[PDB]
């Protein structure tokens, strides 16, 4: 993509060197600001070749409330192996967040819930958030939220969305997270009656690990091409209840893919 | 200023009429990012003057842990005057957040501090981060947090810093929300021995009241002034020992004030 190749260039040229909590050594730069009119199509990544089972059954499994490997196991998507448990939870992660922060006296709050009822009551509201940065209980998550707050807006019938990424992985998880996101909003556009808008990427410590180089070098000399477009074929009662098979990507054709280890 | 000023022509050009809250009507834009680096100068709005010493009074209390309006009241500030209640609270806001977020297990914790303590011994950490977004505790608020999600960054022995405002009011909020967190970046660096580096602005729903409107075509006239310069007179034991009078700004020659009601 355009805009995803020309950060990836900033970093290249403006990076600085630092070392970090993995040991691996990055080259940094801190604020960036993106946006993704979805109305001009799905942003997935074309100069290499990304695979959506990974990312759907993720953010499925989000929905779900879920903190624990095993779901995505069942549909073979290994992604977060080494960051789970010997019984391969995470901790109250993501998911847990999103559909049960807990409060100090013992209550839970459904972020999800909250949110779609405002779409639907209250489509103005400024306060259309979902946090994943529970302060309380960041001690006890194999790894702090990456994709820590976004903000849903409504304006002229259309539906947009802002996520803040504290920390960013360009070459491996920037891909990952902005279709994640996507999706998302398509699904939550389809479920109240709206149009998609616009995906808003805001990121903090965005870097690109040194052991990517020749990879980063690889992929920028390749041409993007026309996005895909996302199609949901079916609309379930809910917001819950969407499956694998309700997606499908009409005329995604990448450039081969590009493997590169993870930094653990 | 000169990002402000663009801020503000930007809204008027792109903006979408939106009913709101307040129920007073906005001209808004959703996503933006600016950038002010630290060392050109102290941020201080020119093009209109504003009363530095409410700015000032408002962090300390912050920085105290402070939710009553008391402490503004007697150094004769009256920003807050309109949410508090018969007793002056404003519930769980900012100030509370900052210095003693509540965890489900009974524990508080001190986000400022142990900011202060990544900063000294994990500069490169990139989850520095305080926010005052807490999910559980927003129906106790008198107003949801504005600027509610902020992170650090350090590089070339300089100190950054990112602000992610949900919603933000243009002709009376930003300009003191700017010179607010520029000043706690340079209380920052002051206390780590570090150089003040960028701030980066990014929001959410950022708007202009409808009743806001004449005011800002008549600010957007005039010419910035060169940018006022801060002096600290005393490097205090701790980053909560500051006082008011160990601030200094000098340089300071604005454009005269302009009035605007604030919606309640
Ligand atoms: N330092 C680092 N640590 C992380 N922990 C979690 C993440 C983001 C989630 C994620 C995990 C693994 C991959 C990955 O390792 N992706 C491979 C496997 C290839 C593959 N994935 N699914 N089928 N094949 C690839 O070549 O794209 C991509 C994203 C992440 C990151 O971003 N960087
Ligand atoms: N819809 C709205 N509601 C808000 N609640 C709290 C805020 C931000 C804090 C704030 C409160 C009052 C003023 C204000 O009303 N400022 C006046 C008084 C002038 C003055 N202040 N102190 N001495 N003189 C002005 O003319 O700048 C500015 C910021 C705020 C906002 O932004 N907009
Ligand atoms: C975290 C998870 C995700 O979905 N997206 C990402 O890009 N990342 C990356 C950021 C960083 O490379 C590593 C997390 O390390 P840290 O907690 O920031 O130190 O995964
Ligand atoms: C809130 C507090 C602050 O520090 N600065 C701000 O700009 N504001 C503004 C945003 C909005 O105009 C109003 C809060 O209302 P809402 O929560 O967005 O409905 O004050």
């Amino acid at each position: 993509m355009k805009q995803y190749l020309e950060l990836m260039q900033k970093v290249l040229d403006e990076g600085t060197q630092k070392n970090d909590r993995t040991g691996t050594g990055t080259l940094s730069i801190f604020g960036h600001q993106m946006r993704f009119n979805l109305q001009d199509g799905f942003p997935l990544v074309t100069t290499k070749r990304c695979h959506l089972r990974s990312i759907i059954h993720e953010l499925l499994w989000f929905l779900q409330g879920d903190t624990n490997i095993a779901y995505l196991h069942e549909n073979n998507v290994t992604i977060w192996d080494e960051w789970a448990d010997e019984n391969g939870d995470l901790g109250p992660v993501y998911g847990k967040q999103w559909r049960a922060w807990p409060t100090p006296d013992g209550r839970h709050i459904d972020q999800i819930t909250t949110v779609l009822n405002q779409l639907k009551n209250d489509p103005d509201s400024r306060r259309i958030i979902v946090s994943a940065w529970n302060v309380g209980e960041l001690d006890k998550m194999a790894l702090a939220p990456c994709h820590a707050f976004f903000q849903f807006y409504v304006a002229d019938g259309k539906l947009s969305c802002q996520l803040y990424q504290r920390s960013c992985d360009v070459f491996l998880g920037l891909p990952f997270n902005i279709a994640s996101y996507a999706l998302l909003v398509h699904m939550m556009a389809q479920q109240c009656d709206l149009e998609v808008g616009d995906f808003v990427w805001t990121g903090g410590d965005t870097h690109l690990y040194s052991n990517h180089m020749d990879q980063t070098h690889l992929q920028l000399s390749r041409e993007p091409r026309p996005l895909p477009k996302l199609i949901i074929k079916r609309k379930p009662e809910s917001i819950f209840d969407y499956r694998f098979e309700d997606f499908e990507i009409e005329g995604y054709d990448p450039h081969p893919g590009i493997k590169a280890p993870v930094a653990i």
